[PDB]
DNA sequence: TTTTCACGTGAAAAA
DNA sequence: TTTTCACGTGAAAAA
């Protein structure tokens, strides 16, 4: 898709509230006459930098801050602009979340951490660490329940557990983040990675769980614990549960550390509406009753918006989220984070499926995060000085094929070429290429 | 993920009615032990064959027909041996549609057709023909809503109106399919996805379309068509909209043509649990109690089972998807559907683009459909030939760095070495390796 | 850092 | 059908 003059294209990610955002969209139609139209495609953070780099793609993205930075170092991003009036309107830590090289490059929306939840009439009393999961599997499993479910495909839910004992993905130094100072292959890493496999193993979860199988069973009241954020609260709701949002359990006595998103709306650099983007997060969206109509579908968690969040922070659901906030860290906004992401993936998955040992899957994830992704012109560099060797290669071999006369064959290739070249010049060649004088 | 003893696991699309067939597993549990897990991976029909080949994947995949004799013919499915008694209980053609050789290869469910979804309230009178939506959508866009919309990524449904006017997959002669003559390259289908491209580039389509966007605009209100089968019914039921379901419109006086799917179930040929599945699929899915409760989530369309498509044929949305499966054609099952449905769908998504002209895409779309895959022997062959032509060269320029006593550089490419050679043997060799005696 | 050669599949060609 | 060479990026090496 284009963008185009007059009308707004939003993406979001399909596990928001974007019915209650496109009511916000209505709304922005009935005052201005613009259309809005909001999407939810799959994979919307990677497919956003393949069509922006040409001016494609829509005119607002949604996604969870740790990806902007790569997107304005592609300069797929219009710089954000408020007045300071609203800017006071927002927490100033979230404006520190989108903040790249100095520059404003998204609206922030929301502080988002992953939480434990739990069936209160399977669990009246969840457990406080870790350790002491499996004995209550183990318990469950004869009453044919579960002790815990989450989504085990991406590493976002892991993470807070590799993190609690030590790993980390940049270590932060005087000011900044080094990019070559990866922390996924620590034994505060692998201690809580082989938890988790350790889990696996003993049959207390299953390395294919992933979002949807995990929502389920917890929504179906067939597993008494999950890992998930605000946003699955209304599914919850709506389900015959009882459930709890408390903090996650420690783990060799420390706190489970998640990373802490901030969604974050960003303005495509290619948009004809960067203005009427702009007015639709400041003045529809970025309100009370914006932020309201958006988070009745799915709670957004603990919004930007300091008058809201005055009035959600009273939810004992929040304070929980907001518990788990703090003993976590925000994530690194720079590019090198979707490496990181992708990185790390790959272990937990290779890692939970028994492919690599836990040892081997960190060991390739902490190169593998911090290897420097080759620039366009390092690429091109490399495929023009192979395409010239064998230009050159070619040119030698057509010269001895017009002026040879070696009595070669109607069809051969250039290693007969070569042999008759290397027995002109007084050597022997077999047939495997064994050659000497 | 891995079938074990004692356990059934159920792959099935995530349009389909997957909360009522857990429903059924959980019937089987109670009455048998066996535990039932119904998932609806993304992708499923192309994960099954990857997964399937070393053993692992679900103990039964759900999916129309089509799909089913390329799982058959990579060795992936069990045959299905259900007593006279039972195939008795079935319409003869939903057995057809799942015979494979000479064998049957999955169970039959339900027969799926496309038809036309109308808005009643903006739309009392539907339109009979393809042609006049343009001015009917013209009509619409000045009170702010659109004639039609439904999914332009899946081939499937556009082929109704490319098959119109005489499009096909491949030539049915003298009881066989032939995978040779494709027709999607003739001049019915060229009408068929002109006119198509014609609704995008006068504006009546907007060729990002896709299933969630088109549903939620019919279900919003915002358009007055959509085009989809019967598992979309459930939504549309929960939502504001008054419907109506009814045959196609025509194209050049001729009617659709919606390629019909037998909903199927197959049985995973690594499972240890082949009788358990028949006993599930058999005794508990295909009663009476067990389509009802998957209907009752998602409307499974004309169910294979003669006994509850008495009720169901009741129904006049089930009467109008007949009257469309009549018109269309039920779809091969042979292995080279895959290949067919990958090329339409490249061609209406590159037409609908912009990318290709219609004649350019459809030329394309006939010879890849038409493509024969190489055989894994074919290409470890190719891979074997070029690893000798290489190590042949290698040893050749092996022998002649050891033994020429060229005035070569501490560190070249082997070019520099056939230089030398050429040279020795009396040569002129350029630096762009113009050469010459 | 740049440089060499491996790698297996596609495009073109001859039959 | 088989055959040739192009193609650009990865593994290894030298610095
Ligand atoms: O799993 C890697 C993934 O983690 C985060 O994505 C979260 C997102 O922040 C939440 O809003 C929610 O949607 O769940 C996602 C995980 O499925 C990072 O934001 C993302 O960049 C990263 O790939
Ligand atoms: O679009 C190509 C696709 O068409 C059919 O898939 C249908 C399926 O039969 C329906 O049950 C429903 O889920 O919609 C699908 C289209 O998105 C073929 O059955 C399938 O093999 C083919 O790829």
């Amino acid at each position: 898709m284009k963008i185009e003059e007059g009308k707004l294209v939003i993406w979001i990610n399909g596990d928001k509230g974007y019915n209650g955002l496109a009511e916000v969209g209505k709304k922005f139609e009935k005052d201005t006459g613009i259309k809005v139209t909001v999407e939810h495609p799959d994979k919307l953070e990677e497919k956003f930098p393949q069509v922006a780099a040409t001016g494609d793609g829509p005119d607002i993205i949604f996604w969870a801050h740790d990806r902007f930075g790569g997107y304005a170092q592609s300069g797929l991003l219009a710089e954000i602009t408020p007045a300071a009036a609203f800017q006071d309107k927002l927490y100033p830590f979230t404006w520190d979340a989108v903040r790249y090289n100095g520059k404003l490059i998204a609206y922030p929306i929301a502080v988002e951490a992953l939480s434990l939840i739990y069936n209160k009439d399977l669990l009246p009393n969840p457990p406080k660490t870790w350790e002491e999961i499996p004995a209550l599997d183990k318990e469950l499993k004869a009453k044919g329940k579960s002790a815990l479910m989450f989504n085990l495909q991406e590493p976002y839910f892991t993470w807070p557990l590799i993190a609690a004992d030590g790993g980390y993905a940049f270590k932060y130094a005087a000011g900044k983040y080094d990019i070559k100072d990866v922390g996924v292959d620590n034994a505060g890493a692998k201690a809580g990675l082989t938890f988790l496999v350790d889990l696996i193993k003993n049959k207390h979860m299953n390395a294919d769980t992933d979002y949807s199988i995990a929502e389920a069973a917890f929504n179906k009241g067939e597993t008494a614990m999950t890992i998930n954020g605000p946003w699955a609260w209304s599914n919850i709701d709506t389900s015959a549960v009882n459930y709890g949002v408390t903090v996650l359990p420690t783990f060799k006595g420390q706190p489970s550390k998640p990373f802490v998103g901030v969604l974050s709306a960003g303005i495509n650099a290619a948009s004809p509406n960067k203005e009427l983007a702009k007015e639709f997060l400041e003045n529809y969206l970025l309100t009370d009753e914006g932020l309201e109509a958006v988070n009745k579908d799915k709670p957004l968690g603990a919004v930007a918006l300091k008058s809201y969040e005055e009035e959600l922070a009273k939810d004992p659901r929040i304070a929980a989220t907001m518990e788990n906030a703090q003993k976590g860290e925000i994530m690194p906004n720079i590019p090198q984070m979707s490496a990181f992401w992708y990185a790390v993936r790959t272990a937990v998955i290779n890692a939970a499926s028994g492919r690599q040992t836990v040892d081997a899957a960190l060991a390739a994830a902490q190169t593998n995060a911090a290897r420097r992704k080759p620039s366009w012109r390092e690429r091109e560099n490399n495929r023009r000085r192979e395409r010239r060797r064998r230009a050159v290669a070619a040119k030698i071999y057509t010269g001895l094929r017009a002026q040879g006369d070696y009595n070669l064959p109607k069809h051969c290739d250039n290693n007969e070429v070569l042999k008759a070249l290397c027995v002109e010049a007084g050597w022997v060649v077999e047939e495997d290429g064994t050659t000497y004088r």
